[PDB]
């Protein structure tokens, strides 16, 4: 896989954000992950928790995996990094998101991710707390 690069327009939700790839505005939902919806409980907290990471980063960074790049409803499919760190694994570090959605050939950083889960859930973080 390989890094390529973009930039924040606008945070949306704890696993969505708009972003600029190629010139273009896309919304990008994140891979393999799951975020509380605003309305639900810890979806204020994931959102909060992307907007910063995302905002903050003097980098931002898409990497596709092996598979399908956009979903049925258009949005981008990635790993979404900020500063070299990946959003998507940090949110599920921190107990704001589930490892979910794992289609076979869009998995590429499947147990990353469920190492980290293991590890929010034996913390007892956020969601599993
Ligand atoms: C994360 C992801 C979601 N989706 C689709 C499946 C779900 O369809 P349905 O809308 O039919 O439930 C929806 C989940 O996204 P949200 O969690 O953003 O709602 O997005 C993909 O097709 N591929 C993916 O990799
Ligand atoms: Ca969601």
């Amino acid at each position: 896989l390989h890094k390529e690069p973009a930039t924040l327009i606008k945070a949306i939700d704890g696993d969505t954000s708009k972003l600029m790839y190629k010139g273009q505005p896309m919304t990008f939902r994140l891979l393999l992950v799951d975020t509380p919806e605003f309305n639900e409980k810890y979806g204020p907290e994931a959102s909060a928790f992307t907007k910063k990471m995302v905002e903050n980063a003097k980098k931002i960074e898409v990497e596709f995996d092996k598979g399908q790049r956009t979903d049925k409803y258009g949005r981008g499919l990635a790993y979404i990094y900020a500063d070299g760190k990946m959003v998507n694994e940090a949110l599920v570090r921190q107990g704001l998101a589930k490892v979910a959605y794992v289609y076979k050939g869009n998995n590429t950083h499947e147990q990353l991710l469920r190492k980290a889960e293991a590890q929010a859930k034996k913390e007892k973080l956020n969601i599993w707390s």
